[PDB]
């Protein structure tokens, strides 16, 4: 005979949210007027954020978004537990790559500041020959020009400066829009987690923009590499097989999926950072969570580990902030390689149980 922590579901936790947070964060609360999607919809175990649909029209649509959306800012911004980093809606049409000719990219790249004419030039070199592989680390690179994005502060003022000194009005934009994301942080256990809410104000279809939104997933992953997020496809592809659908998400949840939740964790940073929420002690807190569950992947390695623990010796809170963001990148990009290194197995097992006339579809070579 013999006899904190990083956040796992349990039920207890979505009651929570949704009995709790979300009569907070959604303009119609009703549990008929909300979809769960995403991977917390799959109760999976590590948790990496929460992903709601919430279908507003007809009782909000073009008519009163505007006043609705003020209305939920200027609450949220009252409210110490809850934050809002980013509201995301519209176009700049200036940095959309329609034809990928030489003269559109050049146009495109003038927009921009001399540091990321740089970058812009480097993509434009390295992939001379594969047009396609160009064109999305180039759409990845001028993303945030594209896609609008806004601050509580430039939603409340009614406007914010883009490239080259045009300014974009807000109310024009939602009231000439269908959708809204709102990238919210909520305290779930010992850290923030993100809750992407997306608002649906007309009677649109969202089919298209899931299968685009699945379609680039597939893309980054397979120009990139990453052996990991390349089995997510595979996903979609086998949902119908009960055994090959359980043993994927049992790779991708369960084996690895503390590398994946980490990955999220350390982006939850940057972006809490960049969009000015990030303060010493919820920085220094994420930073501790990171280091405890570091300890956890089995026979994983950094000089990182040191190099982090070593400023947090220092006294100036934006020093350490800074210098933890810097450190953090590198460290996502050691997680991201181990989890891919070991995951390759496993892709190749999976793609080759796929028919050659679907392997297009699934992988690129
Ligand atoms: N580097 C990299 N990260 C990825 C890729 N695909 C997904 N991710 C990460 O995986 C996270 C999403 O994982 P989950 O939230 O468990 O899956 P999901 O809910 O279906 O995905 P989202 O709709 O993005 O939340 C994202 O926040 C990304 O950080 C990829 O191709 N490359
Ligand atoms: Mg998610
Ligand atoms: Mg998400
Ligand atoms: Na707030």
């Amino acid at each position: 005979h013999h006899s904190p922590g990083s956040l796992i579901y349990t039920y207890k936790l979505e009651k929570y949210v949704r009995t709790k947070i979300f009569p907070k964060i959604l303009l119609i609360p009703d549990k008929n007027r909300y979809i769960i999607k995403g991977s917390f919809r799959r109760r999976v175990p590590f948790v990496t954020d929460i992903d709601v649909v919430n279908n507003v029209y007809p009782e909000i649509s073009r008519e009163n978004i505007y006043d609705e959306i003020i209305k939920l800012v200027n609450n949220i911004q009252s409210d110490p537990n809850i934050i809002l980093a980013y509201l995301s809606c519209g176009t700049d049409e200036r940095f959309k790559i329609s034809t990928g000719s030489s003269k559109e990219l050049s146009n495109i790249q003038s927009l921009l500041p001399d540091n990321e004419k740089n970058e812009f030039q480097l993509v434009l070199n390295k992939y001379y020959n594969d047009q396609q592989k160009k064109l999305f680390f180039l759409n990845e690179l001028i993303w945030d020009h594209y896609k609008l994005r806004w601050k509580p502060e430039d939603v409340l003022i009614g406007s914010m400066n883009l490239a080259n000194n045009v300014s974009v009005n807000f109310r024009e934009t939602v009231e000439n829009n269908s959708t809204i994301l709102l990238q919210y942080y909520v305290k779930l256990g010992s850290y923030p987690v993100g809750i992407d809410v997306v608002i649906n104000y007309q009677k649109i279809d969202l089919t298209p923009a899931y299968k685009n939104a699945a379609l680039y997933q597939l893309q980054l992953a397979n120009y990139s590499r990453e052996y990991y997020y390349m089995l997510f496809p595979l996903r979609y592809y086998f949902k119908n097989n009960q055994d090959i659908s359980q043993r994927l998400e049992n790779i991708i949840e369960k084996k690895y999926g503390l590398y994946k939740q980490l990955m999220v964790r350390i982006d939850d940073y940057h972006t809490l950072y960049k969009s000015g929420n990030l303060k010493i002690d919820m920085a220094t807190n994420i930073v501790i969570g990171i280091l405890r569950d570091i300890e956890k992947l089995p026979g994983f390695e950094s000089d990182t580990i040191y190099q982090i623990k070593k400023v947090a010796t220092n006294n100036s809170p934006s020093i350490k902030i800074e210098e933890w963001d810097i450190l953090l990148k590198v460290l996502y990009q050691e997680i991201n390689t181990a989890v891919n290194n070991k995951s390759r197995k496993y892709f190749y097992r999976y793609i080759a149980m796929v028919p050659p006339q679907d392997r297009s579809k699934n992988y690129i070579s």
